[PDB]
């Protein structure tokens, strides 16, 4: 199985220079919630963004998403496919957005923070995946994170 | 994954005399939209409250938790443990008012949606579980239904 999940701004920016743009302590706690305990697929290059000193993320099976045997995320397990990860129950893709576009055929959920900042969409931006017609969600509640950005979040299911 | 799905009052009540007192399309869609191509758990009464037009929920593997040996529903299977219904991966317990708090241990997801009725709960009524501190979720945005009746969603996650 395979959900989606992923911050990104209006413009639909999800990474910048192997960062994020933005921090809202809103956001990680969501974040925190829905994937705690259950598995979280992460492309090679978001584990890099994680400083070796919250890797792995806790309590939570940790997958980074490779193509070769010679690569070891320590901590965690290296697939080649991304179906060697789905072996567990609820499994959540965690980005960037390549694994989004990757997983998304896999994909019944997007868990979608919209951060209300202005950011034209620059070359080499990491982006938010495209939903099509089929996808169903519902605007939210322009919400007030403490650090001064206003911030939505959305659930979609498709069938 | 054990979800619970349901529909109630402003007052808690979720159903009364064998019906539901109200009728919200908006809430069917997205009942059907949650619920579709996954194990439904529903009580005996609430399986005999659909008519045979609607018997059994197309696209869904309907299992009625009831109590005869010789109790079968078209359609469905007659489990007796509430884990016999929760075989499935994806679970929902979709009524009734008894069903959801047997269910509501094994539950890591409540799905509800809240019609603004001003209706009282009078004895004999079906009232949704009460959610304990380990449920963490949010108050949706109050929409507006083509019945003509403000309605807003909740979901609550423990884990
Ligand atoms: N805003 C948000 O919500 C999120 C933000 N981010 C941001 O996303 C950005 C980086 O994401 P991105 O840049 O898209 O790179 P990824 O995180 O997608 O990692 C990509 C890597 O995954 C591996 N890979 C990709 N496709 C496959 C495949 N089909 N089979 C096997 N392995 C594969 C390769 O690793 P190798 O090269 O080793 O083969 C590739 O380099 C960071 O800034 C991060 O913080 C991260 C998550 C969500
Ligand atoms: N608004 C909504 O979203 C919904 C509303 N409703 C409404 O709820 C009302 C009826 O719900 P309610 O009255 O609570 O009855 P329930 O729908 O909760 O069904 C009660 C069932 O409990 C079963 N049961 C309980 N414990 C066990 C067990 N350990 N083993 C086996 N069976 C067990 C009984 O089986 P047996 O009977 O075989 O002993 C009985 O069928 C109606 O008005 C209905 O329309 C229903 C669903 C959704
Ligand atoms: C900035 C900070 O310190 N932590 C932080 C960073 C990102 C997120 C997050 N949030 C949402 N809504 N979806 C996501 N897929 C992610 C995950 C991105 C990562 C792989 C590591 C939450 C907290
Ligand atoms: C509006 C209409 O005509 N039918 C209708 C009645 C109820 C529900 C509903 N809704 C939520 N949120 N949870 C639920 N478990 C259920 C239903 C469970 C049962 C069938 C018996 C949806 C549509
Ligand atoms: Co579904």
């Amino acid at each position: 199985m395979v959900g989606l999940i992923w911050a990104q701004a209006t413009s639909g920016v999800i990474g910048r220079g192997g960062d994020i743009p933005w921090r809202l302590p809103e956001d990680q706690a969501h974040f925190r919630e829905i994937t705690m305990g259950h598995t979280i697929v992460m492309g090679r290059r978001t584990w890099d963004s994680l400083p070796a000193k919250v890797r792995p993320l806790p309590g939570r099976r940790n997958v980074v998403l490779s193509r070769q045997a010679d690569f070891m995320a320590s901590g965690a397990e290296v697939v080649g496919s991304l179906e060697e990860a789905l072996t567990s129950p609820e499994t959540w893709v965690i980005g960037g957005g390549q694994v989004y576009a990757l997983a998304l055929p896999y994909a019944t959920r997007c868990e979608v923070t919209e951060v209300d900042i202005g950011l034209p969409r620059e070359a080499g931006d990491a982006l938010a995946p495209v939903l099509d017609e089929t996808w169903r969600g519902e605007t939210g509640e322009w919400r007030f994170s403490r650090s001064g950005l206003r911030y939505r979040l959305y659930s979609y299911h498709r069938s």
